[PDB]
């Protein structure tokens, strides 16, 4: 039956499936935002989900593990595992694209590199203000003006694995770690600052499938040069800027700039 439904995979990851009206179908795997510390596959905007399903892509909105509970190296390994199970059960070697929101864009690009090794290349990629390395988190950022206290985050568990944060309850932990300079520690990044293992080279990006890439010039959370590189260094790719908006502009799908960008994405999807 073609109804939105959740499925749990062998390793405990769950996926929310939004079927198209027809069979056979193609697929897009969606990776949510939240800095790899908070958030949920449920953040997928209705309008973005529709851009995919109306174009014949069943959307697979996928869980991934969250830091500091699970370190980035492990999050990435588990994501590859999860994709392989998702392909076993649902995609079944049919064509698929990937779509990533902020940290989800980084995850998508890292997954892509790993999938090439398993003979599972995506047909295309859609990057909403992601990134290709973690260097930018070394730079000071002021994202929340008010200082978050230890008390306000004391109740958030950092120990046990977490597949989903459906009510964004871990949002403060993310911003706390930023304000307290703990984000690299939360992520498990090398203390010596050599994060080359976490970076994608231009060489690597040049081997990737076509990407539609977009970010706001006014993004204070991820420098939008990343999305320029992603849409320009990957061959046969497109970069579309939006101007004067906050980082996570998928929160504002009714904004005229975002409406225009969705028209651009729709047109680009129709050329796959």
């Amino acid at each position: 039956a073609h109804l939105k439904n959740n499925q749990t995979l062998a390793n405990g990851a769950t996926v929310t499936i939004y079927p198209t009206t027809t069979e056979p179908t193609n697929y897009v795997v969606y990776l949510h935002g939240g800095g790899m510390i908070y958030g949920t596959k449920s953040d997928l905007p209705e309008e973005l989900k529709e851009l995919f399903t109306s174009n014949g892509y069943t959307v697979l909105a996928l869980d991934y593990l969250l830091a500091p509970n699970t370190k980035i190296d492990h999050i990435l390994r588990t994501l590859t595992e999860t994709f392989q199970l998702l392909n076993e059960e649902i995609i079944q070697n049919q064509s698929f694209g990937l779509c990533g929101r902020s940290a989800g864009g980084y995850l998508m690009l890292q997954l892509t590199k790993q999938l090439q090794t398993l003979n599972l290349t995506p047909q295309f990629l859609v990057n909403f203000y992601g990134y290709t390395d973690l260097e930018f988190i070394k730079e000071p950022r002021k994202l929340l003006k008010q200082a978050i206290s230890a008390k306000e985050i004391a109740a958030i568990d950092q120990t046990k694995p977490v597949w989903d944060d459906p009510f964004l309850s871990r949002y403060l932990l993310y911003h706390y770690s930023i304000q307290q300079a703990l984000l690299p520690h939360f992520y498990g990044l090398p203390e010596n600052g050599d994060w080359s293992a976490y970076a994608l080279s231009d060489e690597t990006l040049k081997t990737f499938p076509p990407c539609f890439s977009t970010a706001s010039s006014s993004d204070e959370e991820v420098p939008f040069r990343y999305s320029k590189k992603i849409g320009r260094t990957i061959p046969e790719s497109t970069f579309k800027a939006v101007y004067y908006l906050e980082h996570d502009f998928l929160k504002q799908t009714k904004d005229p700039s975002v409406i225009t960008l969705f028209e651009q994405l729709d047109s680009w999807l129709k050329e796959r």
